[PDB]
């Protein structure tokens, strides 16, 4: 038991503590190894083959960075050795509770296979890291290391989810409150695992990455904001912050949210609901779980992985045939069919809630068209996609604090209008996407009927092409025509 | 005379044309070699050594890959062996007309000068392209290889500097306008000339580039616009050309723009106009040449390199001391000091006649504070910085034309909040970064003073770290709190 | 049915013609997606997630260009569009036959389960190959984009695994010689496949490449050589060939003979053949196979992929359970320990049939040390690694032709010591490394006596270690000190 | 006076201490902005712009990275902070002492102008950090931060140049051993100024680097070897050191002794020579000095950089007529002309004092063949090279320790056998290139046949293009043909 060396090739040759080595040699980390990071959008970005594993290395190896930078930085902090390895083992732990093909299965399938159920994969990483610790002996080698388990183990799943339910933490006292903006930060979203994706990401995308994540490190101070201990940014790398949200959102627009790779997620989603019945996953005691019900038990979570797509792909059992032959259409690539892409106008936005309710109002518009084929509620795919800097409809960069050269630990704030008119007025929208399963040209021109008229009826904005694939149905509405 | 292979850390192994081989084995093209690409930019980024003349190589290269591209894809442009050729020239020979650092030259120093005179770098590539042929014998050359001279040399030159005096170019006809849109595109602005420096300067900067311009050149095509060939996009592809011009404006900010490198450009600057009255470059029958006067005789102008600046550090003449002095101090690091930067409100626009009411508007301002030092007009400069999407106000997407895959011979236009929302509301700012020739802390406390006051007064925004620098001035600005 | 742009993060931007798309859209092509290139690699370089289907798509890109690049500088060889196709479905589909986590497959696996068999990757690519092209109706595609497919199934399939049966092809005639060189070189195996591999695991495992493919085939030309012709090299690159294959060794190894990544497989390789005696393979017909037999239907063959290793990993039926266990040791990092490295001296070379006979004969070696515990044979796993060039014994480089800038279609030979004297002066050796399966500190104390005992008595050599993991044994040998 | 921060383009942000800063911003260190690292180099690679500033920055963050390294690992070696800063100052200026276009000047250009003097790049860079520390007041900077300047300064140079008159180093006692190790190595070479250029070199030139210096750093460990601290590696990594000499041998044949590089050096050394009489640098109290006699006076030394070049290119003056004759054919590309390469066989070495006698013995050779010119001596260049593992006929890997894993305070030797059969079996040699400086058919023609006799007398290797270049000379020689 002394340290180990790693090489990624994102980052170079990595130590790893030996405790940190403990974690990661269970089958609950090693689980990562056959989770997708990007889903289905390998099936697009064939570079994109990398696992939630060594992401998970990389979070944790920056973690480690940016803490020991500030603690050696800034030696009054009195950051001890005990807190670098409970920031170590947050980042390196955050993503244990990713399901198959990462955001799918909480974004997509859970809600709903289980809409009464509230799940999130940071929920699932907690309940997921709990489930680590106790089956694999690792309190006693925390306290072998210097770790108290029970304030640090709190301390732990802080970092994950925030305050498990007025300082609202228990894990560490105010004075080391910024140590809760390193892993996952709440307050304003800049953290070491947006770093880690960005870099992976873009190398096995092809994609480049155009953020510095070792530059905001060596500007990283932290200093007192409203009597509270943050990470500060130095004030002339706020436009840097800008560019940050703006990768992100890059990202999101060319390749997360790539439309085809959408639909791959939307048709693995679909393969896994039709299998949902038959699949067996055994839990404690041998129970039997569902990929819908494995949520439920962390002993059959363990083995939820990007295998049961190849499970449903090999199976031979009639039962599975429908959700099989999903699966064989995608690698024939007889994919379900775009229709159309519209935008709501404003503010607006549809909330997850009515998600489920959308297929079927696609389905009840009443275009005023000669129509052979009639399309019903299952039909329709309707993918609601958010492109935001993280906080919804607010700037990101109003939340985060910055120091100046003359006055170092003094915090201050800085405005959008301080910074540059070129910057985004707003700082959220939202694309509507909609698809139809029946691929035939009658189907096809007939959905693409329902949808124009869908937008028309919903004031949303003019699909780019409708004047030609809706042709009687664009005139009705006078901002368009 | 076959083929050369060249190898480019940024492009690989690139062929050379044997004509284009002669073009660049000359002194004019060679000299390219002693200038800088980014200025004074390298005493801040230490790996921005590069020179005008690796970048030149590749501009000719990229013109060639665009041409060929588009001309196997498309054999109805009718592009010949001779088009590809005047392009790949056109490309290599853009750059001809650079200066001692670059952007230095003809945006500080010749302004300075020259008030009078309206030079450009383009008209010197121009004049330097003539100079070029003429010395060195390339006309029959020229015609060994299937060119033209009389109409090729006018098509190349057009291809550098626009329309040399109702199609308006005589190099070519109207059906083969498209090709006047490779090297340098007066429409829009995308050519291949940015593509070389983006990822040429990324490389030496140690920033990392984000636009790919190899996928660009598989989706362009041309096609029909208002009875016009032009070079469009694929319609997926308009989201990646605002994030060009993004990318654009964010290697200006972090580089071409820094504030230390700029404040080094002025200081050359200074030394080169102390010394223009004593350096002597001889020209064309034995006529000397000042520094100022060289652009008015390509023999003289070719001698005319970055080598000015070390005649100069390096000299006796006592008659040199004062613009030996200065650099001598940029050598020891006694830069004069940033005091900050602002921007004006609105659609305010400083223009250059009002440049050198400044200093004196800085040092007029009132401060209601105490101050040991004052200081005068000629203590401060200020230099104003305009940042905009190369078109001034308007926004270059809106000059591009697209095509969709299932009617790739129709362009159209795509609006911005087509695209979306979070693009930018504006194309045009100003930037004015304010220093002291005064270094001492009295010094620069005071100047602080003068230009947070005078922000204040001009109705500017308030200086990011303005609470800092002035707590007793910030406060009566109600705008700012 | 257009050309797809694919996004490859080695390459670029490719184009895959249609046909290519339909050969790569087919369940036989797909499953490369869930076959590792890299096998067990991945457990000790956790960025090697890359998987065979990539590394494909690559290979035939890179054929592609190889091909069309010597048809472009040499029109006078009559390279075909057909032949341009032909040679890019063989670069595509030569990894075909892969098994689950690839060399482990065919290195380990099957000569251990069907040691009568005489089964390579390569007969399995043309063995799946005609699955693919008779499941999928390829036949008439081919048709339609000019192949005739007696004639081009042949030469692809030849390409792939060389004469299926004085010119030994039937695929194409002599003058079309050099296409063979292309996919698979068999004369002296500078190919394609290489350059991708070289350049995609480097990208993924974090070490560097320094081969440039690119330069090659600038250089690359078609001479006649002894009445046939063949790719030749400029003369003056032969130190970049001697230099491909020393990296080829060094990549070996670094990672692909990793000690640790070989004791994983060695696992991996003993848990499936605990497990084979109970998966069952649907086929053709219906039939059941094994994991060891799936390789006689290329039915059952298509669905064995690395989800095997989950499918025992996750398994609950008590007769999977001894296999189970060892993929379970491997998740905890309970692994088979590494005893040392040793080589035989001079032309002596283990051969296939003795590596049974190895653990017995460390086991009965005698070191006069003090020893414990008594290991036997099957507490010892001997693992014999053929480390050379390619050509067993021989210097590939003897077997390539070359031109000089003066008579450039006029091949000649250069022999070794007319390059450098720093050179190998052999091409082949062998590497022999033990473990013990037995894993306490006694154990392997005793095991290391053992082993450093039996390379005394063997004459092999001293291991790198030998007086610190043995310090009474080493002394015995004078030929070590 | 605080710390700054520097991007670099290989290292990324680099942070140079205040002291380090103020070494940094003097005349005498700036110098190295105007000397190319590659000299000629960029006259070939055209990405080979960077200079020898960059370089040093690098060599002393290296520095610092390494002794960091070894001192957190073990602080048993009471590493201090001023060690640290001593070691960094080591760093950044042994590059100091480097002449116009670096290795020419001291190479090629003082041996022939100052014959009798024995001048080394090192010893320059001690009177230059000595002129530096002196006409800066540096002494009390180093004082300030806890220096000791007498003993200081005094180590500094020894790591340097070697001791600077039993343990022969005043700087630091023998406890401190293992610093001497890391700027400059002169037991084996293993030192962090090669790990600079190894990466610098390569993005500049267009060639990948393979050598892995951060995996170096963390397997590097201090051991006691004879009765002395030393730097030894693990015993695992002997491979990779191997392959570090690889890559050095590799640099020097691609680019550092391209055989065009090396006759453009030849050039401007001769272009040096011609005008050196002429040319006048002013050093202390205005005393005069030359190209040749700068080396006595760091004033003077101070103001001579690759601008020489320049300054001669640009002359009018006419006794540097001839000299600017040589620069301008250089520039028209009219450069001496390559006839040929050959090697001696076995250990045979020709030593520098032979070098001026080469020309005549290869005008003298009787070729047997009908010649139309005659060549003398002057119209012969023949250029030695040394190509070598650092240490002439030595295996620099025989003066490595090494630990292993289970005793790492334990040093070990590893012969070459104990590693493979594949490494080099020699450690040196030579190439002699022959150049004509008559650049017609006929002239090269004849010079290509006394060449190539002139080996077949000498015994050397036959030259790689001999049978096509000397078709009727290689004939005579059997072993050849
Ligand atoms: C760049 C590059 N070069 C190598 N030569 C090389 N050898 C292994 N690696 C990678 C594989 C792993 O990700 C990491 C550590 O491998 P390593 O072989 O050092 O550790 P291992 O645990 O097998 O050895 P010991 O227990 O004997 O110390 O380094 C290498 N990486
Ligand atoms: C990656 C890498 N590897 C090399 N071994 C290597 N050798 C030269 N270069 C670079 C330097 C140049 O930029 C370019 C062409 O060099 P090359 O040596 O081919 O051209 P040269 O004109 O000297 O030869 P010939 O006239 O005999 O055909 O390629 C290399 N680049
Ligand atoms: C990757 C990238 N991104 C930036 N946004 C960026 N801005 C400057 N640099 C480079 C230029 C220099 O090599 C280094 C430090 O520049 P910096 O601008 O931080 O320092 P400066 O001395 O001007 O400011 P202060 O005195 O106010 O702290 O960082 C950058 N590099
Ligand atoms: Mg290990
Ligand atoms: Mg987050
Ligand atoms: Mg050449
Ligand atoms: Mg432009
Ligand atoms: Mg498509
Ligand atoms: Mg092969
Ligand atoms: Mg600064
Ligand atoms: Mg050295
Ligand atoms: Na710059």
């Amino acid at each position: 038991d002394t340290m180990k060396v790693i090489n990624d090739p994102i980052h170079g040759h990595i130590e790893l503590h030996p405790l940190l080595v403990r974690i990661i040699d269970t089958p609950q980390f090693q689980r990562l190894r056959y989770i997708k990071q990007l889903g289905g959008g390998y099936y697009v970005f064939p570079g994109a083959s990398h696992n939630r594993f060594e992401h998970s290395l990389g979070v944790g190896y920056l973690a480690g960075c940016l803490v020991h930078a500030l603690g050696e930085k800034q030696p009054e902090l009195q950051i001890s050795e005990r807190d670098v390895l409970c920031v170590q083992i947050a980042g390196l732990c955050r993503n244990l509770g990713h399901g198959p093909f990462s955001h799918m299965f909480d974004g997509r399938f859970i809600p709903l296979a289980r809409p009464e159920v509230k799940w999130t994969h940071e929920q699932g990483s907690v309940m997921m890291f709990e489930h680590l610790i106790n089956s694999n002996g690792i309190k006693p080698v925390m306290e072998q290391y210097g770790l108290i388990p029970e304030e640090d183990i709190c301390f732990i799943k802080e970092q994950i989810v925030g305050p498990l339910e007025l300082w609202p933490y228990k894990g560490r006292p105010e004075n080391k409150s910024f140590l809760y903006e390193i892993v996952s930060n709440k307050r304003n979203g800049i953290d070491v695992d947006k770093w880690d994706y960005f870099a992976r990401d873009c190398h096995h995308l092809g994609i480049q990455n155009n953020f510095d994540y070792k530059r905001f490190i060596k500007f990283a101070r932290v200093c007192e904001v409203d009597n509270e201990l943050r990470i500060c940014a130095r004030d002339k790398e706020v436009g840097n912050l800008y560019d940050m949200f703006h990768t992100r959102n890059s990202l999101h627009r060319r390749a997360y949210q790539h439309k085809v790779g959408n639909i791959i997620d939307t048709m693995i989603t679909d393969a896994f609901l039709k299998a949902d019945d038959y699949i067996e996953i055994t839990g404690a005691g041998g129970k039997k779980y569902r990929i819908s019900t494995a949520i439920d038990d962390m002993e059959a979570y363990t083995k939820l992985t990007d295998n049961i797509f190849l499970e449903i792909l090999y199976s031979t059992d009639p039962k599975l045939k429908d959700a099989r032959e999903i699966l064989k259409q995608i690698e024939y690539r007889n994919l379900f069919k775009y229709v159309g892409e519209t935008q709501p106008t404003g503010q607006i936005k549809i909330k997850r809630e009515d998600y489920e309710s959308l297929p079927k109002e696609v389905a009840s518009a009443k275009p005023k068209v000669l129509l052979d084929v009639k399309l019903k509620a299952e039909d329709f795919i309707v993918d609601v996609i958010n492109m935001d800097y993280g906080m919804q409809e607010k700037n990101p960069i109003d939340h985060v604090s910055f120091y100046c050269k003359t006055a170092p630990n003094r915090a201050i704030r800085i405005t959008k209008n301080q910074v540059s008119q070129l910057l985004p007025e707003k700082f959220a929208e939202q694309l509507i996407r909609v698809y139809c399963k029946k691929v035939d040209r009658k189907s096809l021109y007939a959905a693409r009927q329902y949808f124009v008229q869908w937008c028309a009826d919903r004031n949303f904005t003019k699909p780019q092409d409708g004047d030609v694939i809706a042709p009687l149905i664009t005139p009705q509405k006078k901002e368009w025509n």
